[PDB]
């Protein structure tokens, strides 16, 4: 398999067009999003709705939580179709996920793109590189890496054949997704479903419209019933219920680090219940640096820093949200940063298709970002150098914003905001190797940096100081846009387990392997 | 790339130049007591927590004096592990590598003779048990792990212009702590050598009641060049280690073997500690099992009879992998139990160091010792449970079991569900037409999924069990007995309470020891 070729959508071009279509259908629409528990559309009392991030007088989706009950049933019918699904050739699993990839591709890609736009505030670009892209390239490449992991044997000797056989495990696997990416959703329930694992997936309340649009092409792909429980839930009542399961066997996380750590303090309380030791998978997210040496290219760090820090509003667990840039390159930095700044376009996504990015995802995160703005024009050691506006009367609307620190460890520079959020600390050229140390100790995270230098022997010293300060490093290139199969993605530290999906790795997570000898000749 | 072989097992045929090493060595060892230290860096320590090794067939013969470390030593060693760590994670794997290729020679060679002693004279084992052990099984981990790291390094992604992108398989960040069990001392080595080889920095507490072989490896590893504070050899009471090594912000990872509560016990101490950990443990746990033989009515009796005896006594029965339940048809029972009771009458209990005609010793210590007692006197309660052969123990000189065969009338009595780890095996009598709900119940009857063995001609049989039991263990024979498994033809684990089923021996093992980083290089302008 190759990756799937991004698209323009220039004007005039056929996916344009029918992007456009596909948006008009949505306008005005909200979808009714059951739970799904093998075939049965299941409605609780319990109904919630998603919001239009930049329209949240528009409810995309009106949906429900599942109770205990019916989560528990849930459990139930999936333990009960996963022994069949797990006996099944690993080739004919991937075919469910290589014609749900060419759905993606074809006749949905403006579907997902849509629902992603409109649900979770992407623009085009944003929706291409995610709902399509990445979900499809996460699908192709897992079919692949999953069919030549069975091709990975063990040695036979005369008289004896060894075989490994790469089972499912044994019980269910929660998947809990992030509102930022529809692929990762997809990802984080589709992956143990390859590998023969029955699956709750629990989808983020504010990406329903697009996760549910993944979750129908799954089951139209060919998917079974009860492989894939679509399980909208209060996320703690759904923590509390898987964990409180004896057939728990895997949680497949993406979201906060607290929420990570008490899912796995809730695991190990309840050791004693389960049939096996789960396992637990989690990217939790980072405070991730463009370090900028006094040789770098001024033009590529204004791009790629712009990008990285703005693009979907900075809801990204890649996104950069600390710049250390020498005194010496300082005044040309500032200045072209505080120029762009001023002519990118925050606004509506599907009707201007000239957007940067758009509102956030919702009221709990611009509440949290108003406040990381409000302690920038407190701090003594803070100064907003442009943006620091925002407005919630018809959408979750933030202004990019652009802080210096004289700090280099202020609570800015450590904790991660989820929000369109940029602080600079400036150092003085003759510090480069103490400034290196500090972008390696001042956070908790681990997950992705950039160094931005043309000299090689920095490039070799940057990389190496930093060898633990990111998972994902980028020289010369911003610290957003891993791609399947090209960077692997995922970092350690409070970032998470480093399972590293978009590798060839990431499945041996969810098989546990039996090993059989067969001997031909009496003992 | 590198080439590797499964390393041979010796014959120790009389006359031969092994048989005639391993003879010496045993001599050399039969009177004497090595003073073990504690070794940080290339520092030999002594604490006054005094504790003594004994030699399970003759337990009036300690074999090492060793100590306990303090909570201050093992902590001066993980400081001293951390500062070593940096330099050893960037070594190049194939330079790592090097250690462990030189260490394999060592004991394949000139050190072979040594490792085995120490092996037999302080673990009890027999001459065959110790050479598949303390040399074939660990000289492979050696060798097969350095082939898969080396090799490892290949694997890198795709990339597309204008961009190059390279996987840095990096060793974890902070420290490991290899806990090890008594009843293989290529365990041992395994789980701090490991991780070391992927760049990983190990506070190795070996098992007290292997403590004269595994410094013997220790040592090895040393002299084929291990730098200092990258292993530290730190012998302590497993609790105290527990407590210091789960309390460390700088913990990366577990590698443990041993015991269910044992591990459930230090997942939810890391699980308590979370707060104060820089990143997320990894633990790795094998914890044993009760494996089966399930017999259909077409097996080899030959086979079966034989597998069985060596399954569930070699050694005593002190394996992971041993066979403690077996279940027969009736319609081959009669056939079965009178071979069974034959073959026992033949198996020869005594010292392996002195007698080479052995079969298998004493069990380990006094605890184990005590433990088996009071299973065969519930065997001897228990209206459903019959002692059809053996018995008898007797620890005047050293820990001496003999082997038992005990019939159970219950498929599910306690007998049947919980690990013993001696030499005590039970036998349920099912009716043939009943074989398709008997399977079931060797799938239900335990906690446990690691190993199990089906003795069947029949393929169609063969097929069904193979279904049926695919959870019911993680390494599964036909027609072969259920222990043995040999590194990289069935890489070993299971799921169930047996742990995580990381399948040391195989190729994917050493991926819980690295934390890969992708580095992307763009060679043109941004946009
Ligand atoms: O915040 P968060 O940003 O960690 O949310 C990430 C995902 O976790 C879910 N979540 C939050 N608390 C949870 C819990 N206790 N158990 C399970 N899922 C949970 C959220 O609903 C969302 O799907
Ligand atoms: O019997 P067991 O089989 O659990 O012992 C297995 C290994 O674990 C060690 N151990 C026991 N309790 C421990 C603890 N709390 N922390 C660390 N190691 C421990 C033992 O000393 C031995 O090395
Ligand atoms: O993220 C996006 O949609 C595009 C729009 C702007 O040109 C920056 N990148
Ligand atoms: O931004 C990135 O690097 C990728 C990784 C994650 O799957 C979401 N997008
Ligand atoms: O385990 C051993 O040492 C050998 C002794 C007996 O012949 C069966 N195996
Ligand atoms: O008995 C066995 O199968 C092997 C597995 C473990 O390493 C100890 N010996």
């Amino acid at each position: 398999v190759a990756n799937e070729p991004i698209l323009a959508f220039s004007q005039g071009s056929p996916e344009r067009d029918a992007l456009q279509k596909a948006l008009k259908d949505l306008k005005g629409q909200t979808e009714a999003i059951p739970c799904v528990v093998g075939d049965e559309e299941v409605w609780t009392s319990d109904i919630q709705y998603q919001l239009s991030p930049f329209n949240h007088a528009h409810k995309v989706a009106k949906f429900c939580y599942a109770d205990k009950a019916l989560l528990n049933r849930a459990i139930d019918a999936a333990l009960a179709a996963r022994k069949e699904w797990d006996l099944k050739p690993m080739a004919d699993r991937a075919q469910v996920f290589l014609k749900a990839a060419d759905m993606l591709s074809g006749p949905r890609r403006a579907e997902v793109l849509a629902k992603t736009m409109v649900g979770q505030g992407k623009t085009v670009i944003q929706a291409e590189i995610d709902a399509a892209a990445e979900l499809i390239d996460f699908f192709r490449f897992n079919a692949k890496f999953a069919v030549e992991l069975e091709g990975e044997q063990p040695i036979s000797v005369p008289p004896s054949t060894n075989h490994t056989v790469y089972r499912g495990l044994e019980g269910f696997v929660a998947a809990i997704s992030p509102f930022n990416f529809t692929a990762i959703g997809g990802n984080l329930a589709g992956a143990p479903a390859l590998m023969g694992n029955v699956v709750l997936w629990k989808p983020s309340d504010t990406a329903m419209l697009a996760s549910y649009a993944v979750y129908r092409i799954l089951r139209e792909a060919g998917l079974p019933p009860n492989i894939i429980q679509f399980v909208p839930a209060d996320g703690p009542t759904f923590g509390d219920t898987v964990t409180s399961s004896e057939h728990l066997c895997g949680i497949n996380f993406t979201g906060s680090v607290p929420t990570f750590k008490h899912l796995w303090r809730q695991v190990a309380q309840n050791l004693d219940r389960f049939r096996t030791f789960p396992r637990l998978a989690g990217e939790c997210g980072g405070k991730n640096f463009h370090f900028v040496h006094s040789s770098a290219d001024v033009d590529s760090v204004v791009s790629g820093t712009l990008r990285s820090a703005f693009e979907y509003g900075g809801q990204k667990c890649s996104a950069c949200s600390r710049l250390y840039v020498p005194k010496s390159l300082w005044p040309q930095i500032k200045g072209r940063l505080l120029e762009e700044h001023s002519r990118i376009k925050v606004g509506d996504p599907a009707e201007d298709f000239g957007t940067f990015f758009s509102a956030v995802i919702d009221a709990k995160a611009f509440a949290r970002i108003k406040k990381w703005l409000e302690h920038a024009r407190s701090s003594p050691s803070l100064s907003i150098l442009a943006g620091g506006q925002c407005n919630e009367s018809v959408g979750y609307y933030v202004e990019p914003c652009i802080i210096e620190s004289k700090d280099p460890q202020e609570p800015i520079m450590k904790e991660e905001i989820f929000g369109p959020v940029l602080t600079v600390y400036v150092y003085p050229d003759d510090k480069y190797r103490e400034t290196l140390k500090l972008v390696d100790s001042t956070t908790s995270y681990g997950l992705t940096g950039a160094v931005f230098a043309q000299d090689k022997a920095i490039v070799q010293e940057a990389t190496r100081m930093l060898r633990n300060a990111a998972g994902n490093f980028y020289i010369n290139d911003k610290s957003t846009g891993s791609v399947v199969g090209q960077q692997p993605f995922g970092g350690a530290r409070a970032s998470g387990t480093n399972d590293k999906p978009g590798g060839p790795h990431y499945i041996l997570r969810w098989t546990s392997p039996q090993v059989i000898k067969e001997t031909h000749k009496p003992l």
